[PDB]
Formats: structure tokens, sequence, C-alpha cells
């Protein structure tokens, strides 16, 4: 399924080329612009532990998930991954623990050393 496809086909978007954040594009976005650090971004998403024991969506609230890039609002993998996305893009990300919750984990949802999978749709972004 989607997580195994990212492992086999995903691009390594990390600087260190350690396969910590792997990406595939499921839908090409519009234009060329991608968001800057400090930009307010609006997404829909679905996330899961790569073994599927826990799941989370924005579609629960039926409202965008809003966060600002580079402000420490989200796991490091989201700052890296969303920064690469165009408006309208849908991407899949597979994330190693070093770019998410690490050895500490985050009880009760996230065990130590957890690989995460996300689908993210970048709806819009705006300047601070
Ligand atoms: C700067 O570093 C951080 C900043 C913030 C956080 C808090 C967690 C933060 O969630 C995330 O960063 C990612 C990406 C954005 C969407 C939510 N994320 C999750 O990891 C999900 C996971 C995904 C796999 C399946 C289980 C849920 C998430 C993790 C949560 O805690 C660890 C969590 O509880 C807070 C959560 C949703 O709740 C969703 C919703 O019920 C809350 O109302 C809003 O949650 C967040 C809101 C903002 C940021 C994050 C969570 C952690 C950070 O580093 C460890």
């Amino acid at each position: 399924g989607a997580p195994a496809t990212v492992t086999e086909q995903g691009e390594d978007i990390t600087s260190k080329k350690d396969r910590g954040v792997l990406k595939i594009v499921k839908r090409v976005g519009n234009g060329e612009e991608t968001p800057m650090i400090g930009d307010k971004v609006y997404v829909h998403y679905k996330g899961k532990l790569s073994n599927g024991k826990k799941f989370d969506s924005s579609h629960d609230r039926n409202e965008p998930f809003v966060f600002s890039l580079g402000k420490g609002q989200v796991i490091k993998a989201w700052d890296i991954g969303v920064a690469t996305m165009k408006k309208g893009e849908i991407a899949h990300l597979l994330i190693k623990p070093e770019y998410a919750y690490g050895s500490a984990g985050s009880l009760p949802k996230i065990p130590s050393n957890a690989t995460l999978f996300f689908e993210i749709e970048l709806l819009d972004f705006k300047g601070e």
C-alpha cells in the first residue's frame, strides 16, 4: 500500500540524504511557488503509524489544518515536506523517527522510534 510505495519509489528530500523523509507526488499542484519559512499554510492531511495502529485526519474537523512553516508548530518532517509542495499538490510522506518523535515517542499516541506516513494536500499559503 501507500507506505510501501513511498519506501520503494519515494524521493529522499532530506539534506543529509539519510532517507529520513521520503516523498512521492500524487497530484501535481499549480504554478511554481512553494512556501517560505514563516508562511501560514493551510492543508488537509491524513496520518498514521506506518503499522496502521493509530490514524488521524483533518477531515474530522472538516476544516483545514493551519500552521506556520519553521515556527516549531509541527514535527521537523512537516517543515521539510510542506516546504517542497505547490498549491494544490497532494503528496505522500514516509518519515523516520529522527524527523518525527524519535526515541522519546509521545505517549499515548506515538511509540518510541515510530515511522509515520502522511498524505498532505497543500490548499493555500500566505505571507506573515
Ligand atoms: C516542533 O516539534 C513539534 C511540534 C509540535 C508537536 C505536537 C504534535 C503535532 O503533530 C504533528 O506535528 C504531526 C503533523 C501535523 C499533524 C498532526 N501530526 C501527528 O503526528 C499526529 C499523529 C499522526 C500519526 C497517527 C497519530 C497522530 C498527531 C499527533 C499528536 O500528538 C503526538 C496529536 O495530539 C496532540 C494529534 C495528532 O492530535 C490531533 C488533534 O486531535 C489535535 O487537536 C491537534 O494536534 C496537533 C496540532 C498541532 C501540532 C501537532 C498536533 C510535536 C513536535 O515534535 C515532536
